[PDB]
């Protein structure tokens, strides 16, 4: 999940 959201970065 963290990665899925942090892809913006
Ligand atoms: C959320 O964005 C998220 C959580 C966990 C994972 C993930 C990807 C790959 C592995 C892996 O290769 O584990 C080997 C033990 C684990 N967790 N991706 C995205
Ligand atoms: N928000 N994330 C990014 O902007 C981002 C773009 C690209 C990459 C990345 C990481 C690793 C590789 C590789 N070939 O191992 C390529 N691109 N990370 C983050
Ligand atoms: C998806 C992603 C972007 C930036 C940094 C990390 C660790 C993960
Ligand atoms: C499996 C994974 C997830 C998020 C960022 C980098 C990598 C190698
Ligand atoms: C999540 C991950 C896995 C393997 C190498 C680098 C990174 C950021």
């Amino acid at each position: 999940l963290a990665a899925a959201l942090m892809q913006a970065l």
